[PDB]
């Protein structure tokens, strides 16, 4: 049987061959080839390509997640102007990082035939509002919330330009009338 | 090829695309949807690279003719209607049954290997954030127009969640 460490590694070729190929142009034999292992390994561990990209899925919004959770979770306890910039340097660094769109959205794109995989992005990005309001919702209104969340996701839209830089969303953070009554 | 043949096919194209993508959709299956003949669609499209480049085009420019024309019916001080279109226009693009993404996002995605896609598109995106600006450039602050320029944006991302309202973005006016 096959060990963890080669299930794994089949994922994450697969990942990084989708992330620069995206999802149509790249078959099970050429994931094989890749990742050096036998056909047989592959269907020992996956009963199909499409449960195959599921997974897939569900490993990069895990280590999106844990990415982001561990990155807001550097900053200090209440330093919410840290948590706001290291949420936008965490769109940005995405952004930057042969960038033609991230994986969730190709996959959303690709696979409008299978409505678990837009459910399964959906909620990733339901999950990022919310951690971000959990660490601001008492400093940073709804309306504010919705605007910061959707503009960084706007970064994140292919051929994006004119960026909204971290001093243009300070500004949005620090006008805020209760930041100046105390 | 007639002028009204040649929209006929790149608009049939256009809507198989928006609604499977574009490398799902032969051109042999546009081109039996758009009933002509094989030989005198390869004399004026003569790759599928060749053919999705004249859809890209027109997709863009009936786009910058929409927004244009949207943005040009409000009255010239008008600048709350100004900005209440720039955002129903994008609204109005990514809700609707299906979405799954914008055909120009969708084109610079499938076509990572052809630069020339990418940088059509960036230069739609240049454009609108420009138009955009050139109406409110003396009412609205730089830092104010970049962050509402992606928050449209980002209504655009497919499986979007928490998309800013009007009042939202009334308030930041």
């Amino acid at each position: 049987t096959l060990s963890d460490e080669k299930r794994n590694h089949i994922l994450t070729t697969a990942l990084n061959l989708f992330d620069q190929f995206g999802f149509q142009h790249i078959s099970i034999m050429r994931i094989i080839t890749e990742a050096k292992i036998a056909k047989q390994s592959f269907y020992m561990a996956f009963p199909s390509k499409d449960s195959f990209i599921i997974e897939c899925l569900d490993m990069e919004i895990n280590r999106l997640k844990q990415s982001l959770s561990n990155l807001l979770g550097q900053c200090g306890k209440d330093d919410h102007t840290s948590i706001l910039k290291s949420f936008y340097q965490w769109h940005v660094d995405l952004a930057y990082r042969g960038y033609n769109g991230t994986l969730l959205t190709k996959a959303v794109i690709e696979y409008w035939n299978l409505p678990d995989i837009k459910m399964k992005v959906e909620d990733f990005n339901k999950w990022k509002y919310e951690i971000f309001a959990e660490y601001l919702a008492e400093e940073i209104n709804n309306a504010r919330l919705r605007i910061i969340v959707s503009a960084m996701n706007g970064i994140l839209l292919p051929a994006s330009t004119y960026l909204p830089t971290w001093e243009d969303i300070e500004s949005l953070y620090g006008e805020q009338f209760h930041h100046h009554h105390h």
